[PDB]
């Protein structure tokens, strides 16, 4: 496995999934539970955590950059479809400083 | 720093020459732009521009903290314009090569 991968999966993923604010985004939205009838109108490439986090459990990932897109696909997908001033925006907001701060620590180049 | 060096000389430079970063070089011009509640929605406001200056004069003291400014910068792009905007599209873009840029970040302080 990837120095890289493992970093994310140790390192990254080990801090957002047990965060307090992780809970909305550790499965896919459920736009028929939420009551949310156009979210799949509007985000087109639906994204969380339990998918990233079995993804890095079932080595799925090639390289470190597909598994930083889906990090980043899931909180662009919240910022988008939510409106400015909902709760979960801000929590958005805190789950990717963290992620943002871990990668700035996160190896180079390549293994396995 | 290092780090700082690179996300000047690598990842600013790969960004700053992007057919879309056009939107993304200067901060926002509301009344230029016609957006009387930019500044009502979007709070923190930040461009490639001013992160380019800071980087210029060594504001920054750390890497992550460089590259939260390119993260609000994208994310109020997000959070301020409707779904089907163009420019969301661009910032994404934009924000992938970044993503990428920084994952070849090296690793340690100086
Ligand atoms: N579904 C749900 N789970 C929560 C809430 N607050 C905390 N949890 C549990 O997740 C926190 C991590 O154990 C909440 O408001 N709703
Ligand atoms: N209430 C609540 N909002 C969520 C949850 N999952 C997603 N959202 C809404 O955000 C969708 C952004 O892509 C969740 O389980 N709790």
């Amino acid at each position: 496995v990837t120095n890289q991968l493992q970093y994310l999966h140790k390192v990254v993923m080990k801090a957002l999934w047990k965060h307090q604010f992780a809970w909305p985004f550790r499965q896919p939205v459920d736009a028929v539970k939420l009551g949310l009838p156009d979210y799949h109108k509007i985000i087109k490439q639906p994204m969380d955590m339990g998918t990233i986090k079995r993804r890095l459990e079932n080595n799925y990932y090639w390289a470190a950059s597909e598994c930083m897109q889906d990090f980043n696909t899931m909180f662009t997908n919240c910022y988008i479809y939510n409106k400015p001033t909902d709760d979960i925006v801000l929590m958005a907001q805190t789950l990717e400083k963290i992620f943002l701060q871990k990668v700035a620590s996160m190896p180079q180049e390549e293994q396995e």
